[PDB]
């Protein structure tokens, strides 16, 4: 590219892989959202929590793609793997799966940051620090807060706690 | 009628029967609403849910009657059977009876649509698709969502769950 | 009932019978309204006059039911008899049937008031005097005014008078 | 056409024929409107009723033509036959001719709907149900209401009734 | 009195006794309100419910006194007995005591109405029907609704139900 400067093939490829990870996460959240909209699940606040995350992950992918083009790299898309489950269990099961998913995205961001640092690519490092690393830390903290509250609500009567958390937190 | 065109005696009669079904459903909901207003039942959100449905069903009957006259058919009214119960039990019992009632109305709409299609009456088919079929599907989905939430709230202590659902959902 | 005080079984039963009378009157007015909406009758102001009365009678039934529950009585619903006619003739015939209907409702209110007085139930007597007795007298006077005007318009050419009354009074 | 999909030559031709019918109806209404504007006829409300219908029919033709192009069919225009009369008689004669005209348009819509159904063309069927079938039913009902009122006004003194209907309904 | 007309000594005395009953009820509610404000009771919505009733009962006494003077009777005040308890137990115990209190006031109103009727004092009868009888019926119905909800919340864990009712109803 006429514009490409200080942008390694290693980072370009890692950015494409990260786009796939974010789009896969968006797909997972789409599935989680619609599962909580089933008439036999019926937890509206949980559906809305995950549908909003599906949008956030798609937006992250789009920001990565815009950056790929700003740097002169070339977007390459791969198949998007279906989500790991068809049914997602309780809100507790879903929130545990979500935190696993976000930790995996955060680890991929940290890996890319390390690659950027190894490649002496400070534009990349700034980009991740600005738009991604803090968002992930904030989201993971929120999910951990939710997991703690969901868990405190189980002990006695799980259906009651599940309803209350959806009504009063989400 | 000077205006009647492509409107079978079969559809005319079925529309009169459907008006009776909607008015009967309105009556059932009136009874459900006032039962939840009893001082020894006292669930205001449940009363309001059913009173609003009584109004919706009456409005459906009125829309059918307006259509009967637009097509040149003749409204014929029959006695309105009293509702199937005098006392309606818990919110769970009432919501189960309501879903049974709406499924019966939906089946009567589907039957009328099939008759319209057999009679090559596309105005009828459009009328039902526009003002009735989607409303029924949406309402049945809402009731199923409510039934799932009511059921999740029972397990432990039924009075507590009944209060919470009325306070926090309805 | 934990709340019931000075409320006789006789009044409770009479209130249920009165609810049936008001709902039947509402049904009669629904039928009158839709008859005047027929393309071969086509008197819009007459349809609107009766449709508004159908709503007023339903509201009266609902006020009686609310009162039944306020006093600790128990609503009991019976079948609703179909209206006395399928076709209602001229505006004059319909207005005569309406005044007969309202006089019958007024007589049932007066009977209930007499029962309340015999049962020393001043809350009932106030309730009827406040929300029902004056409304009936006002409505009967209006219908008598209409009957006089309709009758003055017949003599010559009945179709002309029927049109003029609908256009210029209703 | 590069865009044409599931659009039969039979429907394309029937749509062109229907455009001709709507434009002919518009022409008929133009003639009716100007007849009622003659100084020796002089019924302004009747002129305005028909002039508004001339505009509605032209708009229907234009909507059909837009649809023809959306589907990749080709508009073909034919001569427009002059209206069936040069003078239109009384308002009663004109309203009878109008209802005959609208019933013929409605029958052509129903025929086209049947053809669409035979051709498995649901876009066509939706298009007619949405923009045409209900409009025709509503208009025919209005004309039948008018015919009933005009007829009730004749009996006695026809000029008087004709004036009153124009003044007080139209 | 120069103004006194048709106002019996029996009614005058009964009105003074009724003022004492209303002021005593106001005192009882003052005590109930402050008990629920104790740091070891601490149910704010219950305190506010009873403090508002203390004000309503005082206002009722003041309306009776204004009426006594309008009729030319003479207000006579007696000692006000302290409330029947110093501590009021749970919200359920308090609401049961409140309904007992209101039923006693309602019975005193009904007795006074009967005396008015025996004395042929229609001004008195109107006064009670207008400002007192309906208010009592409405209040008793509300308290019965509350008692039903409190009772449904006990079964399982009484502290939890007591908190929830205060938070979500009052």
């Amino acid at each position: 590219s006429q514009i490409r400067q200080n942008y390694s093939t290693e980072v370009e490829a890692a950015v494409n892989r990260l786009v796939n990870l974010y789009l896969r996460a968006s797909y997972t959240y789409l599935s989680l959202g619609f599962y909580f909209d089933r008439d036999d699940v019926a937890l509206e606040g949980v559906c809305h929590f995950f549908r909003e995350l599906a949008e956030e992950k798609r937006e992250g992918a789009e920001r990565l793609l815009k950056m790929q083009n700003q740097r002169g790299g070339r977007a390459l898309f791969q198949d998007l793997q279906k989500p790991s489950q068809d049914e997602w269990g309780t809100t507790l099961d879903a929130m545990k799966a979500a935190i696993v998913l976000e930790k995996s995205l955060n680890q991929a961001l940290l890996d890319l940051h390390a690659l950027g640092s190894a490649q002496a690519d400070p534009h990349l490092c700034d980009f991740l620090e600005s738009h991604f690393l803090d968002e992930e830390v904030k989201l993971i903290k929120k999910m951990g807060d939710h997991l703690t509250n969901i868990q405190r609500l189980v002990g006695s009567q799980a259906g009651l706690g599940e309803y209350l958390f959806e009504r009063l937190t989400l």
